[PDB]
């Protein structure tokens, strides 16, 4: 009705640990999007001209301003089969759109799958997720991740790696050219004192967002992921390896789709038969033509477009290890009671990788340290000397600090302490020689506390 004021949109904030979206650098990471998915809850107040609170747009809770508009001009593409064609909508709403819309199609050569595509992410957190949405949507929420699991955090990705595919398929797409002058008829509507915003840009057809939470390793996860959609949603190819369908066997796949026909499908899913199912290409045809899979909005003072800012907090990921005594061999070569008794216990020292308390795997980089203090307790007598229990022993004690990375990349790694063998001496004691003890050398091996690591003792 009088003057506006520009509500800035914040800077969404997401907090990722150790992931973050391929196109970046090529912690902290800030990017720009204009363009949003539209819930199809919404699909009401996504038209060419639409007009909304600049304030309510990037949480999508939509309000609309209602004005009178002037005319507008979209060009409708159908890109699949590069087709292109001015159209005028001389009211702007939701049915001038439709109307102009679905006439142009019944006349029109039209396309049964459209423009294909997807891309492929990793991630950690499920509030990363509000990337591939273009704004700051409850993405915990609508993948079912705000709850815990006893000792696994709320939101977070729970097996080694998680991976999200956002692919969609564009019917048809509008764009509105720019406004000569005033997108509003007349100054008397009511937008609360803020300046609003419009919807300029929509693409029409189907989209999802597949997460992928797996157990296999990233490296591996990600190929195998690309190449079933490369085969599938773009070469409609049923035809995979023995890897690919026993990874599908074993994946946890949750589905947010944003169907072509208006409705919203959440699935959860395992197994090639569900993935054909969920992974095909949708179709179209005339009286299905798509429905509004994501758009881009405009100020409405001075046409500019409005631009949705993430800002990546990109923590290390959490690691915990867990020392382990693989392969333990206990021998007593020999123990008569007349002298000897001499025990020999070996081990294949182990530290085990995990994300979580949980003991979910994990691959850590092949550059953070590892401590392991090896406390050398030893001691000998010619004669046997009896203590009633070891803790008064008394030993000569030494220690080592045993450094060791991931070199060889795996969910865990063998420490080595000795020349040529990957076992450890844990203890070697000798008893009488008689009911005492000769001889005690006792190696006690435990992880050493450390800013890069939590320890499990378990
Ligand atoms: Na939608």
């Amino acid at each position: 009705t009088n003057n506006m004021a520009r509500v800035e949109l914040p800077v969404i904030n997401i907090t990722s640990f150790g992931t973050k979206p391929s196109f970046l650098n090529i912690e902290t990471k800030e990017f720009e999007s204009s363009e949003s998915v539209v819930l199809n809850h919404l699909n009401r107040y996504v038209f060419p001209g639409s007009l909304l609170m600049g304030n309510s747009i990037q949480d999508l809770n939509y309000k609309p301003v209602f004005a009178s508009l002037n005319p507008i001009t979209v060009s409708l593409s159908i890109p699949a089969i590069n087709q292109n064609t001015a159209i005028t909508i001389t009211n702007p709403s939701l049915s001038a759109t439709r109307a102009a819309v679905y006439n142009y199609l019944k006349t029109a050569d039209f396309t049964q799958n459209g423009q294909l595509s997807y891309s492929i992410q990793q991630f950690s957190s499920y509030d990363e997720l509000k990337v591939a949405f273009g704004s700051n949507v409850n993405s915990r929420n609508l993948f079912g991740k705000n709850s815990s699991s006893t000792n696994v955090e709320e939101g977070m990705v729970a097996r080694q790696s998680g991976f999200y595919v956002k692919f969609y398929q564009t019917s048809f797409t509008l764009d509105m050219d720019v406004p000569n002058g005033s997108l509003v008829k007349d100054n008397n509507f009511d937008s609360e004192g803020i300046e609003p915003v419009y919807v300029s840009s929509i693409s029409y057809g189907r989209m999802g967002i597949l997460a992928i939470e797996t157990n296999e390793k990233a490296e591996d996860a990600k190929r195998i992921i690309n190449e079933t959609f490369n085969k599938l949603f773009y070469k409609k190819q049923t035809n995979f390896s023995q890897e690919e369908k026993s990874f599908i066997e074993g994946a946890d796949f949750n589905l947010y789709l944003v169907g072509g026909d208006g409705s919203t499908a959440s699935q959860s899913f395992k197994g090639y038969e569900a993935f054909v199912n969920h992974v095909s290409q949708g179709t179209f045809s005339k009286d299905q033509p798509g429905v509004p899979i994501f758009c881009s909005y405009s100020y409405l003072k001075d046409n500019s477009p409005v631009k949705t800012k993430f800002k990546f907090d990109i923590k290390r990921p959490p690691l915990y290890v867990k020392l382990v005594k693989e392969n333990m061999k206990d021998i007593n070569f020999n123990d008569p009671d007349g002298g000897i008794y001499d025990n020999k216990k070996e081990a294949i020292l182990k530290i085990y990788f995990y994300k979580n308390r949980s003991l979910v795997p994990t691959l850590p980089n092949p550059y953070i340290n590892f401590k392991i203090r090896e406390k050398k307790k030893k001691w000998q007598s010619i004669a046997p000397v009896y203590y009633s229990s070891l803790d008064q022993v008394p030993f000569n004690i030494s220690e080592r600090i045993l450094t060791k990375q991931n070199t060889l990349q795996n969910i865990f790694a063998t420490i080595q302490t000795q020349d040529n063998t990957e076992f450890s001496l844990i203890s070697r004691i000798i008893r009488g020689g008689p009911a005492g003890f000769r001889a005690i050398e006792i190696n006690d091996y435990e992880l050493v506390e450390d800013s890069n690591y939590i320890i499990i003792k378990d």
